[PDB]
């Protein structure tokens, strides 16, 4: 069995399809999902990151925007405001980005620099 993840954002959608496992950061903490789990809804934290996993293929760095994990007996959907992968986030607009003052932007560069591999 896999993990039906699909990233969309108000504007547009992202990614969308099944993996390993998958890491979420929500209001409560991290938590990790398998693919033979009971249902679930939390909301996302500002600098959130989904890690998703891939079965014989590396997993997926992307950042979540204040965005919400939805799991279901056979599905996971996630909408949030927007993403962004690992490989087009740059260590200098994640840094400056984290930098800022404003709530917004602060929350933008956190959670690329933790795609990035920085942590809290």
């Amino acid at each position: 069995s896999e993990i039906d993840v699909e990233i969309v954002a108000v504007e547009r959608e992202i990614w969308s399809g099944k993996a390993t496992f998958v890491f979420t950061r929500t209001t409560s903490g991290e938590i990790g999902i398998l693919p033979h789990h009971i249902p679930l809804v939390a909301q996302l934290v500002d600098d959130a990151a989904v890690k998703i996993e891939r079965e014989g293929s590396d997993d997926l760095w992307w950042a979540i925007d204040g965005g919400f994990l939805s799991i279901t007996d056979t599905k996971v959907s996630i909408l949030a405001e927007s993403a962004q992968a690992r490989a087009d986030i740059d260590e200098a607009k994640a840094k400056t980005d984290s930098g800022s003052e404003d709530p917004r932007v602060a929350a933008q560069g956190r959670a690329r620099l933790r795609a990035l591999g920085q942590t809290v």
